[PDB]
C-alpha cells in the first residue's frame, strides 16, 4: 500500500512472548499457516484494507483458529464498516454535545496500564439518561463510541506500542459501578448491550483487562462464588471488585497514571473541566506520535 507499510514499521509489530499464544510474535506452526490462508482468502474476496497480522490474528483468535469462520467474521464486518460509514467517522462525525453531556455519563481515556494498554474510565453508576436524552440520543452515543474506537485503533494503540516497546493492542478497562440502582441498571442496559455487540463483533480482542470496582454485595458476591469455575485466561482478565478496589488497581496500573479519585496520583486541571473532557496520554507526546499526526479532539 506504501503508506500503511510505513504506518505499520513506524511501531513496534510483536506482542512480549509471554503474551497468549496465537498472539503477533508467538506464533506455533499452522497458526501461521492459518494466517496466510485466511489472508488468501480474504484477498480472492477482493478485499485490500486490513489484512495486517495483528487485525488477521484477532479474527483468528476470536474464532479459535477457525479460517472459515475467522472469515465469515471478518466479511460480516466489513460490512458493518461499509453501512456504518466507520472508515470515515472521524471526518463525518462530530460530538458538540459531549460539554454539555459528559456528567451525565462520564467516559474517558487517561494514560496507561503496566503493560502499556491505554486505560478506559466508565463511570456508569453516575449514568442519567434523562438528562442525557435532553441533548443526545443513544444513537449518537453509539456513534460517539465507535469515533473512539477508530480513534484508540488509529491513534492510541501505535502511540502505546511505541511508548510500551512491544505491540499493545488491547486496553484496560475501569467501569466504575458506584451509584447504579436497579432502576438506572435497566435504564443502560439498552446502550450497554449495542456497545458490547459492537466491540465482540466488529473490534474482536481488543478488550485486554476490565475491572468492574464499586461493584454491589450481590453482584462482587456472585462473582465471588464462580470464579473456579471460569477458563484462567478469562480469570487473569475481568476483576469484580468492591469498595477496596485501590491496591488491586495500583497493582495493575501505575500509581502516576492512576487518577488521585480511583487511589493514584494523576491530576488533571479540573478547571479546564479536565478528568471527564481530557485524553491524556502518549497518544498526545510527540515523541510516541508517528506518520498518523496526532488524534483529533
Ligand atoms: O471490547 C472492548 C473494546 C472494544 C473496542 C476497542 Br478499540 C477497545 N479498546 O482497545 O479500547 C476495547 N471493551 C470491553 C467492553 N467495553 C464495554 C462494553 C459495554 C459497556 C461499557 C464498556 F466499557 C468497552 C471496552
Amino acid at each position: 500500500t506504501q503508506q500503511e507499510k510505513e504506518f505499520l514499521e513506524s511501531y513496534p509489530q510483536n506482542c512480549p512472548p509471554d503474551a497468549l499464544p496465537g498472539t503477533p510474535g508467538n506464533l506455533d506452526s499452522a497458526q501461521e499457516k492459518a494466517l496466510a490462508e485466511l489472508r488468501k482468502l480474504l484477498e480472492d474476496a477482493g478485499f485490500i484494507e486490513r489484512l495486517d497480522d495483528s487485525t488477521l490474528l484477532r479474527f483468528l483468535r476470536a474464532r479459535k483458529f477457525d479460517v472459515q469462520l475467522a472469515k465469515e467474521m471478518f466479511e460480516n464486518c466489513e460490512k458493518w464498516r461499509k453501512d456504518y460509514g466507520t472508515d470515515t467517522i472521524l471526518q463525518d462525525f462530530h460530538y458538540d454535545e459531549k460539554p454539555l453531556i459528559a456528567k451525565f455519563y462520564p467516559q474517558y481515556y487517561h494514560k496507561t496500564d503496566k503493560d502499556g494498554r491505554p486505560v478506559y474510565f466508565e463511570e456508569l453508576g453516575a449514568v442519567n439518561l434523562h438528562e442525557m436524552n435532553k441533548v443526545t440520543s443513544e444513537e449518537r452515543m453509539l456513534k460517539n463510541l465507535v469515533w473512539e474506537y477508530e480513534s484508540v485503533v488509529q491513534y492510541r494503540l501505535p502511540a502505546c506500542s511505541r511508548a510500551a516497546g512491544h505491540l499493545v493492542e488491547t486496553s484496560c478497562t475501569i467501569m466504575d459501578l458506584k451509584g447504579i440502582s436497579i432502576s438506572s441498571a435497566y435504564s443502560v442496559m439498552s446502550y450497554v448491550r449495542e456497545a458490547s455487540y459492537i466491540s465482540q463483533n466488529y473490534y474482536p480482542e481488543r478488550m485486554g483487562k476490565f475491572y468492574i470496582i464499586n461493584a454491589p454485595f450481590g453482584f462482587s458476591t456472585a462473582f465471588r462464588l464462580f470464579k473456579p469455575f471460569l477458563d484462567p485466561v478469562t480469570v487473569s482478565k475481568i476483576f469484580i471488585l468492591g469498595s477496596s478496589y485501590q491496591k488491586e488497581l495500583l497493582k495493575q496500573i501505575p500509581a502516576e497514571n492512576l487518577p488521585v479519585k480511583f487511589g493514584g496520583k494523576s491530576e488533571v486541571d479540573e478547571s479546564k473541566g479536565g478528568l471527564y473532557l481530557s485524553d491524556i496520554g502518549p497518544w498526545r507526546d510527540p515523541k510516541y506520535i508517528g506518520p498518523e499526526g496526532e488524534a483529533p479532539e
